């Protein structure tokens, strides 16, 4: 999978799946910009933008400024996300609010700021990290799964809104079933790179669940 010369944006890039995906794109030759609230790790071999992707004004300022400097946004990866668990009637107001602000609002803001670019360039790919909790109800994850279901629905309608522009828009949903150990970020990133690649050129509005089969196909 070769991404030489391509411009790639990744949110949630300070840690977890976003970091692994940014790194995988850098190793595949891409020019990568990572977005996250904090960059507290010891090494980032890509350009970083430290902001709250849940904040519509911050995303507007930064993305408008960067789009003024690039010719093409080849790949957007939405990988921001937080997990706050609890019985539905015990979850705090803060955990409910922040779950939706980050897990749905972040991608919404990125979409608001990039859809015109995707339309005007024709083409490109978007991959959004959802969750298998969006596919089946999971005790303790009512808010998390609901936020990821909103995110998936949003990303699919964006994919329909951009299909006439030739943009591909897909999702990955991370976690003897489960089959194997839980998937590492490095392996989620492999699936994102596949969906971002020319080897997936007629794949859009799809969601690959990468959880060892735990949803039994749902």
């Amino acid at each position: 999978l070769d991404f030489h010369g391509q411009t790639v944006w990744v949110t949630g890039a300070g840690k977890g799946i976003g970091y692994a995906t940014a790194l995988a794109f850098v190793e595949a030759g891409a020019n990568v910009t990572g977005f996250d609230l904090a960059f507290d790790g010891e090494g980032y071999p890509f350009a970083t933008e430290m902001l709250d992707v849940a904040d519509a004004d911050q995303v507007r300022d930064v993305c408008a400024r960067l789009l003024n400097d690039i010719e093409r946004l080849d790949v957007l990866v939405n990988a921001a996300g937080i997990l706050r668990m609890g019985a539905t009637d015990q979850l705090s107001a803060e955990d409910w609010q922040q779950t939706f602000a980050v897990n749905v609002g972040g991608a919404f803001n990125l979409f608001q700021q990039t859809m015109a670019q995707f339309r005007r360039q024709r083409g490109g790919a978007i991959v959004t990290v959802a969750s298998d909790a969006a596919h089946t109800p999971r005790i303790g994850m009512s808010a998390y799964g609901a936020s990821k279901a909103a995110l998936k629905s949003l990303a699919l309608t964006v994919g329909l809104e951009l299909a006439g522009s030739g943009v591909r828009c897909n999702l990955v949903s991370p976690g003897g079933i489960p089959l194997g150990k839980i998937a590492r970020p490095q392996e989620i990133a492999n699936t994102i790179l596949f969906l971002a690649s020319s080897h997936a050129s007629h794949i859009t509005l799809q969601d690959i669940v990468v959880d060892g089969g735990s949803t039994l196909g749902a």
